[PDB]
């Protein structure tokens, strides 16, 4: 018997995420206009399909662009997905507060590169949510009034 | 198993706004003075202030803003910014902040806005795991993008 099945439960960990850091064997992937200089904005992970989709911005010549990539996990345990060429990636580390991960990208030269990431979870608390709208109520301001930051097709950008 | 110590200025660091409301819908919409994208905070104990780094759009281009909030004896802030403000903090922990601002703008008008604003908190443990993991692959400390400080800095 090799290893056995996992338990995974990860559905928990879905919505905004943000990179901290972004490691490469190859610098010219992640220097600017890079190919894997990608800003997160949101992660959905489905248990049910075994799946991972990110939601990122990535600036290709001088233009922001706002990708969206599925990635599946394998028998492995690893995930793999279309992006820039093939990847398979594996998350060394995830909680609710953080994710470490590991990605081996092969581009359409067959050019190996490894890569690591430090990716944080933008936790919003129903406790700090509710305060927010009970203060919103009180002081007479209606919820049409109100600009949602942490998704709008419109905010600044980091470069 | 471990955590550091808790401190006002221990919460000093990247935040992101999450939703603000307003009385005065044109002060928030588009080209609003108070659609502000929080990149930074800083709460200093010893000056009794707090710092806030945001990005707003005006006249269609992003700024990137300063403003020195004041402290006041009876625990609300004072701050210059599109008028007058008195801020105050509803609500704060090193995972969120909830406000409550009052802004009186040059021609004397009042607006009162709410916000909710979340922390980004990166932990030791993870960033050394990042390194570790980093230098496993044998990737050199120079070819790694802190894309926080870039958020943090845009223009
Ligand atoms: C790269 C962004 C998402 C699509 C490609 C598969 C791996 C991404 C993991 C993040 C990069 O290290
Ligand atoms: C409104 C100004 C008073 C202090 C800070 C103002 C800038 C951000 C708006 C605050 C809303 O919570």
């Amino acid at each position: 018997a090799q290893e056995e099945e996992a338990e995974q439960n990860l559905s928990e960990l879905s919505g905004p995420w943000r990179t901290v850091y972004i490691g490469s064997t190859n610098p010219e992937k992640i220097q600017e206009n890079g190919p894997f200089r990608t800003y997160f904005r949101e992660l959905v992970f489905d248990d049910e399909k075994g799946t991972v989709d990110f939601y990122f911005s990535v600036k290709r010549d001088g233009k922001w662009k706002n990708v969206h990539v599925k990635a599946t996990k394998q028998d492995d345990g690893t995930y793999v997905a279309d992006y820039e060429g093939q990847n398979v990636f594996k998350i060394v580390s995830l909680s609710r507060t953080h994710l470490v991960a590991h990605n081996i990208n092969v581009d359409k030269h067959g050019q190996t590169t490894e890569l690591t990431e430090l990716f944080v979870k933008l936790n919003v608390e129903d406790e700090d949510l509710e305060k927010f709208w009970k203060l919103t109520e009180d002081k007479g301001i209606d919820k049409k009034n109100v600009v949602n930051f942490l998704e709008n097709e419109n905010h600044p950008h980091p470069e």
